[PDB]
């Protein structure tokens, strides 16, 4: 299973790759929205390999186009697909920030298009983006579907059974747990959230998250 799909209702599933480090196999998690309009991915994945082959299941499954991604921060697991992206004229989405690391971190580069707080439409699904401060990077965002209160945390959100924050050489620890504060304040009533990597939970991984940077 190096790729899945998994759903949380109808027009929303979670969308996970194995990526293969060393020799073990790593989880990480996007969104699938399926939309009147197309489908739309919060995040893309590892490399172009598995973006591909992610594009590919998801367009099958569905029998609808992938038209826009965005790219939650400049790190591979987030946007390592972004040449597949720009080379099918699927639309990546971003901060400016996000951009400028992206071409510093030797990616192509995603739109810049996103303010600190964007409202995108794609369809009948509302999405909104949100950059709530400097966590695991600095330009890490969320993406929240207010139609349903699901919450994408990326790397800034931790899933339950983690008990480390991964890489900080280049995270704002103590600005992260100032952001995820912000994004508790921000989003009230969650249903759900998914992490960067592990498993779905809900406003229990953001208070998690805050424990671990305690
Ligand atoms: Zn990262
Ligand atoms: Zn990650």
């Amino acid at each position: 299973g190096t790729i899945s799909i998994s759903q949380l209702n109808k027009n929303v599933w979670v969308h996970t790759e194995l990526g293969s480090f060393n020799g073990e196999a790593v989880p990480s998690n996007g969104l699938v929205l399926n939309t009147s309009k197309g489908l739309v991915l919060v995040d893309s994945s590892w490399d172009d390999k598995l973006t591909k082959e992610l594009i590919e299941m998801v367009e099958k499954k569905f029998q609808k186009r992938v038209t826009d991604v965005i790219i939650t921060h400049a790190h591979a697991d987030r946007i390592g697909g972004i040449k597949t992206l720009k080379e099918r004229g699927i639309k990546a989405h971003s901060t400016a920030l996000t951009a400028e690391l992206a071409k510093k971190n030797g990616y192509e580069e995603p739109l810049g298009d996103l303010q600190t707080v964007t409202n995108l439409k794609f369809g009948n699904m509302k999405v909104e983006t949100f950059y709530p401060g400097k966590g695991h990077t600095e330009d890490n965002i969320v993406v929240w579907l207010p139609q349903y209160n699901i919450l994408v945390g990326g790397d800034l959100v931790k899933s339950t059974s983690a008990k480390d924050l991964g890489n900080v050489a280049d995270a704002y620890v103590n600005e992260w747990s100032t952001s995820i504060e912000n994004v508790l304040k921000r989003y009230r009533n969650i249903n759900a959230v998914v992490p960067g990597h592990g498993e779905v939970g809900d406003k229990g991984l953001l208070l998690h998250t805050l424990d671990l940077l305690k």
